[PDB]
């Protein structure tokens, strides 16, 4: 499976566009990257061409920049992935190409401590990972810490329970194990509706972070950077948290192996992130 198409099912034509792709905003895990974490070398020969063409692919993930280079690192270090500008921390971390946080949304203190003690309370503080603009720490580590790690390719540091106050944060993610994922989403949304968002960006991860901030906030900050109208941008993703930009752009795709829900909010439906997604995009919108 190699196409993209619209809500009617019907192939989305090159020729049947009116407005120029200049610029593709992508999720990372789940979009970019199959299912073993790595760019397909179909995906690295269409994103070689796109430089080349001068069209620019921002990162837009819940992850932080040092984790993704830490995944990517040989792309980047080739300057075949820039990882400035990129959306970083569902938005609330966004830089624009000098390095500059054009969004800080950091997470409010009070809240910060009611969301952690709520999570001792129903303990999956034993699954959080607090977010620091430049580390990440957890509580202790077992079989969903570990599985975190593993993927994430970043550690973060242990450290006492007390410590957390004192940390300016932007997110907690919580890897739960698989059985508990639904239950604890109800309740996190039930306990913090219209206080912080909460979504289930991969695999179990529960993420929470500000709650006027989301991917699609860093699109139209960098759309405006380089004076881009958001009807010549487009973005891909497979979760939770690409719904807003999905929803927000004229153009978007929904890779094959998101949720339907996902699939919904976007404008269109293309490959999995096994099946080479950004090279097909770059194929038909962008004509390679
Ligand atoms: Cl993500
Ligand atoms: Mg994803």
């Amino acid at each position: 499976m190699h196409e993209i198409v619209d809500k009617n099912g019907k192939k989305v034509q090159k020729n049947n566009l009116n407005d120029e792709i200049k610029i593709i905003f992508t999720d990372l895990d789940g979009t970019l990257l199959n299912s073993e974490n790595k760019v397909s070398e179909q995906n690295l020969e269409s994103l070689i061409r796109a430089q080349e063409k001068g069209i620019k692919v921002v990162i837009a993930t819940g992850r932080s920049i040092f984790s993704v280079e830490n995944v990517i690192g040989e792309h980047v270090k080739k300057n075949r992935i820039s990882l400035l500008p990129g959306i970083y921390m569902n938005g609330c971390v966004t830089f624009d190409e000098k390095g500059s946080r054009v969004i800080d949304r950091i997470m409010n203190n009070d809240l910060k401590m009611e969301i952690h003690e709520f999570s001792k309370q129903i303990n999956i503080s034993k699954y959080a990972i607090w977010f620091c603009l430049e580390k990440t720490y957890c509580f202790e580590i077992n079989d969903c810490i570990r599985e975190y790690m593993e993927v994430e390719a970043l550690n973060p540091d242990v450290i006492e329970d007390n410590m957390l106050e004192g940390l300016t944060v932007y997110k907690v993610l919580f890897s739960l194990p698989e059985n508990i994922l639904e239950n604890t989403l109800k309740l996190c949304r039930e306990k913090f509706s219209h206080r912080i968002n909460v979504a289930n960006t991969f695999q179990s991860y529960v993420e929470l972070f500000h709650q006027h901030t989301n991917k699609f906030e860093g699109v139209k900050e960098i759309c405006k950077y380089y004076n881009i109208s958001l009807n010549n941008a487009l973005a891909m993703g497979d979760g939770e948290n690409d719904i807003e930009m999905l929803s927000g752009l004229t153009h978007s795709v929904g890779v094959h192996n998101a949720s339907e829900k996902v699939k919904n909010s976007a404008a269109y439906v293309g490959p999995s992130n096994n099946e080479h997604a950004i090279s097909h995009v770059l194929k038909t919108f962008c004509d390679i």
